[PDB]
């Protein structure tokens, strides 16, 4: 069913704050592509601790799922547009100076997608 994959990575963000939300430059096909998303694979690492209370989605054009844990994969984001790229979105609830910094080495993803 025409089906291939596509995968990308980057350098994700550093939030010095609680209270901010902010997106990684986005992820996308590094050839042609066409069809819609099936299985998504996803993975980032950090430099430093992981903050408690981290929320990480991650984002195509109108979709967004919520990820547990620093790997994983998900049927999420069945149906989307395989030519979209995805971001992901990072946050720690609440205010004031986060200790140390959030610091995202790197983040990448997988998409397996059909025609």
């Amino acid at each position: 069913a025409g089906e291939g994959a596509w995968q990308d990575s980057g350098m994700g963000v550093t939030l010095n704050y609680r209270g901010v939300s902010a997106s990684s430059s986005p992820l996308s096909a590094r050839q042609p592509v066409s069809g819609v998303m099936t299985l998504v694979a996803w993975r980032y690492e950090l430099n430093g601790p992981t903050p408690a209370g981290l929320r990480v989605r991650l984002c195509s054009q109108s979709r967004c799922v919520e990820l547990d844990g620093q790997s994983g994969t998900t049927h999420g984001f069945a149906h989307v547009p395989a030519v979209e790229p995805l971001r992901f979105v990072w946050e720690v609830p609440g205010g004031g100076r986060l200790i140390p910094a959030l610091k995202v080495r790197s983040n990448q993803v997988i998409v397996n997608y059909r025609h």
